[PDB]
């Protein structure tokens, strides 16, 4: 009954270029597989990386990974590159209304 | 097999408190009343208003409301506060990969 509420983590980070980059999430329950990882550059419709928790877009590169099951979600950034700045999403799909996270917004040092 | 196509109408508008406001998407596809309005206030993770084409979300003012059928669906803000200034986008949860709109960006003058 209740909107499957999504706890996302960090809110927001700084890394340098070639760090390893690693952001979480928990689900208020098991939302299985339907998650759908967003990437929103500045002024720009939100783009997909990565839905059903693990399998990437099109076009997206090898660096971005996703995993995780039930109700924690890991989205991993291999090893960032500057144009990889941005601010990143989440969403289960798993029971309507499909929740967003807050979002963790990526940032250099 | 390829991702529904969405075409949202304008890319952006300007209009003025009071003023109604009526925004449109088609579908390369009926992707059926499975579309999700968002709203996305500068530097805040999107709010959804609708799901299913018409329903509106928990909170969200009469102003909004939403239309449409197969692959043809409109918002429209009823009257435009001053706290409607924002960006709108739209996806399609018909099929895998759920797409967005390019989304509009309400704007005053």
């Amino acid at each position: 009954t209740p909107d499957i509420q999504m706890t996302q983590s960090p809110s927001s980070l700084s890394a340098s270029v070639g760090d390893r980059v690693t952001i979480t999430v928990q689900a208020s329950q098991d939302i299985i597989k339907h998650l759908n990882w967003y990437q929103q550059t500045p002024g720009k419709a939100p783009k997909l990386l990565i839905y059903e928790a693990s399998n990437l877009q099109a076009g997206v590169p090898s660096r971005f990974s996703g995993s995780g099951s039930g109700t924690d979600y890991t989205f991993t950034i291999s090893s960032l590159q500057p144009e990889d700045i941005a601010t990143y999403y989440c969403q289960q799909y798993q029971s309507l209304p499909y929740t967003f996270g807050q979002g963790t917004k990526l940032q250099i040092t």
